[PDB]
C-alpha cells in the first residue's frame, strides 16, 4: 500500500528520475555521496517523502572513504578475508556471521545496500576477480552467497549479488559476447544465482557488464525477466553494473530497473544522459509508462525497507573490535593445509628464518571497487612479532631494509596504483647457509596480487613462480635439508598457481591466500598450531595451466576479444577433471589437517522426494579440529550426458576434541539431482550413487539408492 501510495503520487519525470542513479558520487563534476566513498546514490523525491538510498562496495567488507574534509571523525572499516578465502572455509554459519558483522557496519554508516556478494563462477583460474568469488562450483558458490546474503539482511539493510550473469573474465569485459549453452548455463552459471535467489532472497541482482548470447546482461529479458522473475520469483529489483549496457530504454524494458551509475556521459562521450533518453522514448512511444511504473514499484517494493527510509539515525560507530574477531573467525578456518610432511605445526620456540618479501609487503586482498581502507593490516612478520615467535630477527632487519632500498628506486617505486614485482633470490647462496644453521626451521612467503579489470597470464611471476622465487626454493630448501630441517611455504594468493614444479622440494605448504587486516595474526597462530587448519578447496589446482578446460579464455581475437566461446561448457572445474580423466595438482575439495578423522555409519534414504544421508566423523587425531565432509552424486549415464559426479551438499563438523565424533544429517530435494537436457530438468530413473569425501577424489564412504520414477521440471 506505501509503493502504490507514492508511485500514484509520482510524476512522470519524478519516476523517471527514480531508475537512474545520479552520477559516481564525488567524481567528475559530481559531490561527494553523503556517505563519502559510497558507489552510488538515487534521487530523491522529497515531494512525497522520498531519501536518496546510498550504495556501496563491497565484497571484501565496506569500502567507504575513511576520513572527511572539514571532519575530525574516523570512517574506518573491518576488511575480511576475501571470497575465495571464505568460501575455503565451507561454513555457512560463519559466512553468516561475516555478512552480520558487514551489515551491521553498513547500517551505521548510513548505507542502504551493500554491492555484494561476487558470485561468478571459476570458470578459469586466470580471472582477475576470482579472489572475490567464491567456487567453481555452483552449489557451495550458491550456499556460501545464500548464508551471507541472509547475516547482511539480519542487519535491516540490502545485499546485492553479482554479477548477473557469466562474467567470468576481465578482458573487454564491458564489451565481450558470451556464447553458452542452455544447458552450462542452468547447471553452471545461473545455478548459484538461483540457489542464492530462492534461500536467501536478496533486496537486489547486478546485471553484468559482457554481451550474454548476443544481448547485453542488462538489456537481456530472457535472463532478467523470465528466468529471474517468471521462472525464479525473484521480488527484488535489479541495477545494472556501473555503465554497463549502451541503452537505457533497452535496460527498463528487459526488467534492470536501476541504471548505475547514472551519467553515463561522463565516462562515454557517445552515451546520451539517460534522464533525456528516456524522457524522449516516453513522449515518442518507444516505452510505456506501464513499464516505466513497473521498474519504479520494483525499486520502492523493497527500498521502503531501506533505513534510509524510516530517517534511521546511524551512529557512524560500528563496533570495529567484534567484527575484527569475527575477520580472525573466518580467516581461521579459511586457510588450506595443502602438504605436511612432519612440518606443521612449529616446535614450540622454534628458530624461524622467514623468507620472502611478502613477509611484510602482505598482501590482504584484491584490488578494485572490492578492495577495503582498515584501519591497520597486520603483516605477517607483524603476526609472528606480536605472537612473540621466535625468528631470525637479524634476517628480518636485512628484508625491510631490502624493501625500503627496492622501493625507493625508479625501477621497483610503485606507479599508476601498482608495485612492481621485486626479485626474491637477493641472497647468497653461502649466506643462506648461514641461515641453515642458525635457525631451527624455514618459511617462505610467495606472494600474489590481481584485481578487478585485469585478466592474469600464464606466465612466470603469475601463474607460474618467477625464476627468482624458485632459485630461492631451490636453495633454501637444499640448504635446510641439509642440516635436517623443514622447510615451510606460505602461499598468499588470490587463486591457483603452478605447485607441481616446486612442491616436492618442500615439507609444509600453508595457502593462506589473502586474509584481511588479520592476515598475519591467523597466519602466525596457523604456524604455532594455536589455529588447526579446517579450510578446503573451493577451486581446482590444476598440474599445468594448459590441462585447463576452458581453454577458449579469453576469447577471440585473443588481444582484443569481442566473443568467447564456453566450449568446455558444463564440464568446468572438477566437472572436467573427474569426467575425462586429468589429475590436478590438488583437487576440488582438498585439505589437509593437523588431526585425522574417521567416517563411518553411513545411511543412505530416499522416500521419492527428499534424499536423506547420514554418517559420523569421529576426531581419531591428537589435537581438536574440524572437518570438511562433502556429497557428491553419481547418476546414472541413462539418456544424456552428465559429469562424473556433482557436489550436491556438504557439512562441517564443529570443533571435535580427540575422541568426540558428530553425527550428520545431509537432505537432498529430488529435484536437485536434475539434469537440465535443453528444454526441462530431468531427474532419471535408475540407480545413483552416493559419495561421500574428504575431497573430490578422496572418497570416504560410498552408498547407491534408486530412483524409482523419471521427473520432469519446466523452467
Ligand atoms: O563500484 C561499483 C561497481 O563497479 C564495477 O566496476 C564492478 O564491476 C562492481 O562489482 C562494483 O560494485
Ligand atoms: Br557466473
Ligand atoms: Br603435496
Ligand atoms: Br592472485
Ligand atoms: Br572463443
Amino acid at each position: 500500500e506505501k509503493v502504490n501510495e507514492i508511485l500514484s503520487q509520482l510524476t512522470l519525470e519524478e519516476k523517471v528520475k527514480l531508475v537512474v542513479g545520479v552520477g559516481l558520487p564525488g567524481l567528475f563534476g559530481n559531490p561527494h555521496s553523503r556517505v563519502a566513498g559510497a558507489a552510488g546514490e538515487t534521487h530523491p523525491v522529497p515531494r512525497v517523502g522520498l531519501p536518496a538510498f546510498v550504495l556501496a562496495d563491497g565484497p571484501a567488507g565496506l569500502r567507504i572513504n575513511p576520513t572527511r574534509e572539514n571532519d575530525e571523525n574516523t570512517y574506518y572499516t573491518t576488511a575480511f578475508p576475501v571470497e575465495i578465502m571464505l568460501a575455503s572455509t565451507w561454513n555457512r554459519e560463519l559466512l553468516e556471521e561475516v555478512g552480520k558483522a558487514m551489515g551491521e557496519e553498513v547500517r551505521e554508516y548510513g548505507v542502504d545496500v551493500l554491492l555484494a556478494p561476487a558470485m561468478n563462477i571459476h570458470r578459469n583460474p586466470l580471472c582477475g576477480r576470482n579472489f572475490e568469488y567464491y567456487s567453481e562450483d555452483p552449489v557451495l558458490s550458491g550456499e556460501m552467497a545464500s548464508s551471507f546474503v541472509k547475516g547482511v539482511q539480519s542487519q535491516g539493510v540490502g545485499a546485492c549479488i553479482k554479477h548477473f550473469v557469466a562474467n567470468n573474465q576481465e578482458t573487454n569485459r564491458m564489451v565481450v559476447d558470451t556464447i553458452v549453452s542452455e544447458r552450462a548455463l542452468r547447471e553452471i552459471y545461473l545455478r548459484g544465482f538461483e540457489i542464492a535467489v530462492k534461500k536467501s532472497k536478496p533486496w537486489s541482482v547486478m546485471s553484468a557488464y559482457n554481451k550474454l548470447n548476443g544481448k547485453y546482461c542488462s538489456q537481456n529479458e530472457w535472463l532478467l525477466k523470465k528466468v529471474l522473475r517468471e521462472e525464479w520469483g525473484f521480488e527484488g529489483f535489479v541495477m545494472s553494473d556501473w555503465y554497463a549496457g549502451d541503452n537505457p530504454v533497452e535496460q527498463l524494458k528487459a526488467g534492470n530497473d536501476l541504471i548505475m551509475p547514472g551519467k553515463a556521459y561522463q565516462v562515454n562521450t557517445e552515451r546520451r544522459d539517460e534522464i533525456e533518453e528516456i524522457m524522449e522514448a516516453l513522449k515518442e512511444g518507444k516505452l510505456s509508462e506501464e513499464v516505466l511504473d513497473e521498474c519504479v514499484r520494483n525499486i520502492l517494493k523493497v527500498l521502503v525497507n531501506a533505513p534510509s527510509f524510516k530517517n534511521y539515525r546511524y551512529s557512524n560507530k560500528p563496533d570495529l573490535e567484534k567484527h575484527a574477531k569475527v575477520a580472525y573467525e573466518a580467516g581461521a578456518e579459511g586457510v588450506v593445509l595443502l602438504r605436511n610432511e612432519e612440518a606443521l605445526p612449529l616446535s614450540e620456540n622454534s628458530k624461524i628464518a622467514l623468507f620472502g618479501t611478502g613477509q611484510i609487503e602482505t598482501i590482504k586482498g584484491g584490488t578494485g571497487s572490492g578492495d577495503t581502507h582498515p584501519r591497520y593490516a597486520i603483516s605477517i612478520l607483524e603476526g609472528i612479532k606480536e605472537r612473540g615467535l621466535n625468528f631470525d630477527e637479524e634476517l628480518a632487519k636485512t628484508y625491510e631494509d631490502y624493501i625500503k632500498k627496492m622501493r625507493e628506486t625508479e625501477e621497483y617505486k610503485p606507479r599508476r596504483i601498482i608495485k612492481p614485482k621485486l626479485p626474491e633470490n637477493f641472497l647468497s647462496e653461502k649466506e643462506i647457509h648461514k641461515l641453515a644453521k642458525k635457525n631451527d626451521v624455514a618459511v617462505i612467503v610467495i606472494s600474489r596480487i590481481s584485481g578487478e579489470g585485469y585478466d592474469r597470464k600464464p606466465v612466470k611471476g603469475d601463474f607460474y613462480l618467477s625464476d627468482d622465487e624458485t632459485d630461492l626454493i631451490k636453495t633454501v630448501s637444499r640448504e635446510f635439508h641439509e642440516q635436517g630441517k623443514k622447510v615451510i611455504v606460505l602461499l598468499n594468493i588470490g587463486s591457483p598457481v603452478e605447485v607441481v614444479s616446486w612442491r616436492d622440494l618442500v615439507d609444509g605448504i600453508l595457502l593462506v591466500w589473502q586474509a584481511g587486516q588479520e592476515t598475519g595474526r591467523i597466519v602466525a597462530d596457523v604456524l604455532t598450531g594455536r589455529i588447526n587448519p579446517s579450510g578446503k578447496l573451493p577451486t581446482t589446482f590444476p598440474r599445468d595451466y594448459s590441462d585447463v578446460p576452458s581453454w577458449t579464455f579469453p576469447g577471440e581475437p585473443k588481444d582484443n576479444p569481442q566473443k568467447v566461446v564456453y566450449e568446455e561448457d558444463i564440464y568446468v572445474g572438477y566437472r572436467y577433471y573427474d569426467t575425462f580423466g586429468v589429475e590436478p595438482a590438488y583437487e576440488f575439495g582438498y585439505g589437509l589437517s593437523y588431526t585425522t578423522f574417521e567416517y563411518s555409519d553411513l545411511n543412505v534414504s530416499f522416500d521419492g522426494e527428499t534424499l536423506r544421508v547420514q554418517y559420523r566423523i569421529e576426531n581419531t587425531g591428537g589435537r581438536a579440529g574440524k572437518e570438511v565432509s562433502q556429497v557428491y552424486i553419481k547418476a546414472p549415464k541413462g539418456k544424456i550426458d552428465k559429469p562424473f559426479q556433482e557436489l550436491k551438499a556438504f557439512h562441517k563438523t564443529r570443533l571435535l576434541n580427540p575422541g568426540e565424533s558428530e553425527e550428520v544429517v545431509l537432505e537432498i530435494p529430488v529435484r536437485d539431482l536434475a539434469s537440465f537436457n535443453g528444454e526441462e530438468w530431468v531427474v532419471e530413473a535408475g540407480e545413483y550413487e552416493v559419495r561421500v569425501g574428504a575431497s573430490s577424489r578422496n572418497i570416504k564412504l560410498k552408498g547407491t539408492f534408486s530412483v524409482g520414477e523419471e521427473r520432469r521440471f519446466k523452467p
